[PDB]
């Protein structure tokens, strides 16, 4: 349902090759984890899904549609991206979550906040969902902001959801709620998670290991650990050393 | 050399109490980990060490100097903070690292970059340290940007170095490099590390567990892990399973 075929990418005609002959099929309903060293090409890979950039070689396809000849506006709607950092607008928490669709009532707002694990702390603020967030973003803490951003992205409701280190600063309990809810979140859609914390993607249907712009290893968490000399094993065994 | 006595803090006279009756002493040269749930008061604690805000009861002292009497110019040179997200200026890597002390010898810049684990990727670039970074912050990757920021802070050379989730989006190898270099990073200084990944603060001299604006637990990695009912043990058990 999402296909990378013979993808070769570099940023400038002078730039070194960033993505080197990548081939990948991601079928609808799959949770895909993407791991690898800092600078290996994880983010660049997700940018071709959005067509901020075009490859010099190969094709990107969604549902059999070549993105190179697809409608620009159509593609924008299909992809929702949650980054590491998120600025919230100087308005209420409910308004911030409902950005993509007001008129959508309090219940689907709360459900989105319950999925993101935000409803608890919002209920215990005095002003509640009517709490006006900062003129810069953070009248709240980093993780609270980030959970509001996740709740908003769920309301946005794209058919392709990209988490780019979205949870890596959240505490284990907070991330667990979101990863526990991943079964409801990815119903009828594709979820792509780029993680530095390997434990985040432990239950992905497929984990992709990037190195120097190549998909170097692949499989489930336990399948990747079967080879002790694998790159995935080396990073995993660095958890506490 | 860092003391909190009977600290009560809130952000506004309207705001609820964030930090309550906190007492903390951190001697010179130590490496301190701070852990806790999102919204527990970790960032707030470090904000008072810079006097962005002032308490209603209690005192903050650095090297025996009450911050109510401190020179604001002095304190900024004393406390250097690396956050989760960092902006680079649209100029060369060496100009970005050198910002605080330009004209400083090139091998001191390179040394700081080696401690951050940035030297290897910078050298592999076509233009090396002379590479003009993002027309935004980064024509680099997030983790590359982050390691440049860490190097920049080491060059600032503060007596107190605060990492607020600075490594949480770094891969296990890049973070391991920084933590192995920690024994050189904290030569003649104190280092405070806020992390969601509890493995990051494993070898810290002391670990501080925050919960709802209070220091609930305090000790060494395994001393805290030994407690059958402690929050630290509960949070660690959420990592492995
Ligand atoms: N705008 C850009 N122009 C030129 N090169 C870039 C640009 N953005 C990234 N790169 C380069 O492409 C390579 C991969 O970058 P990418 O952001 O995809 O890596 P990443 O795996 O997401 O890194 P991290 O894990 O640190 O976020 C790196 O060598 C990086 O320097
Ligand atoms: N600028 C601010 N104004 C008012 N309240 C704030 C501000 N920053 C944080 N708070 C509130 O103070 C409490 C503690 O915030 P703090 O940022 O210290 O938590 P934290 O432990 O750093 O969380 P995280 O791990 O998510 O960053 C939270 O309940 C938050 O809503
Ligand atoms: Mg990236
Ligand atoms: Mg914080």
């Amino acid at each position: 349902d999402i296909t990378f075929r013979n993808i070769r990418f570099r940023y400038k005609p002078d730039s070194p090759v960033i993505l080197d002959n990548i081939n990948l099929s991601i079928k609808q309903g799959e949770v895909i984890g993407i791991v690898g060293r800092s600078g290996s090409g994880k983010s660049t890979l997700t940018k071709l899904i959005q067509r901020f950039y075009i490859p010099e070689n190969g094709q990107v396809l969604i549902d059999g549609h070549d993105l190179a000849l697809a409608d620009p506006n159509w593609l924008r709607r299909q992809v929702g991206v949650v980054l590491q950092d998120n600025v919230l607008l100087n308005r209420s928490i409910i308004d911030n979550i409902s950005l993509a669709n007001p008129g959508m009532s309090v219940e689907k707002v709360i459900y989105a906040a319950k999925l993101a694990g935000a409803h608890d702390f919002i209920s215990e603020l005095r002003e509640g969902y009517n709490t006006i967030v900062g003129e810069q973003g953070a009248g709240l803490s980093g993780g609270q902001r980030q959970r509001i951003a996740i709740a908003r992205a769920l309301v946005n409701n794209p058919k392709i959801l990209i988490f780019d280190e979205a949870t890596s600063a959240l505490d284990y309990e907070s991330e667990h709620v979101i990863m526990r809810n991943m079964h409801k979140i990815c119903k009828g859609r594709t979820v792509i998670i780029i993680a530095a914390r390997l434990s985040t993607v432990k239950n992905a249907d497929r984990i992709i290991v990037m190195e120097k712009g190549k998909i170097v290893e692949q499989g489930k968490h336990k399948e990747l650990l079967s080879e002790p000399e694998s790159l995935y094993s080396y990073l995993y065994q660095l958890q506490s050393d």
